[PDB]
């Protein structure tokens, strides 16, 4: 079955787990630094090598996308993936990316290319 995989359990550069907006889950979420470079990066496990459908729930609360790049360590995984309003910052919504794993241990990063940073992030699951 799939598992969730909390952002603020996640190694966080250029960020800070926050709880101020309602309805994240696990005990917050993630608000990536308004700056190109904020990333996350999740340490996964799955059962068998193939292309996951990451499912990331987010919020931006601006009328602007948030594009985030990932990333299996070290390789392109997607680029360009647009993270669009939620309209205000507690209406969290999906979106589906995907990603090609190892059987097992995995590493997926997820790093904003724009100055606005990525979209608040709450937890990947997969
Ligand atoms: O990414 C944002 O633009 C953003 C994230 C927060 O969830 C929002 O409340 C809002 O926060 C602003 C700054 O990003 C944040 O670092 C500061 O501590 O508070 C700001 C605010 O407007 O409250 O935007
Ligand atoms: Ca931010
Ligand atoms: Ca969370």
């Amino acid at each position: 079955d799939p598992v969730d995989y909390q952002a603020e359990d996640a190694t966080i550069v250029q960020g800070a787990v926050e709880s101020n907006h309602a309805g994240y889950t696990g005990t917050g979420f993630v608000n990536y630094d308004n700056v190109a470079g904020s990333s996350v990066e999740w340490t996964v496990t799955v059962p068998s090598a193939g292309t996951y459908d990451v499912v990331v729930r987010y919020a931006n609360g601006t009328t602007t996308s948030r594009p985030l790049d990932f990333s299996v360590n070290g390789s392109i995984s997607a680029s360009g993936v647009a993270f669009g309003s939620t309209g205000t910052w507690p209406a969290w919504t999906t979106k589906t990316v995907r990603v090609t794993l190892a059987a097992g241990v995995n590493k997926i990063k997820a790093v904003a290319t724009t100055a606005n940073g990525g979209p608040n992030v709450d937890k990947i699951t997969l």
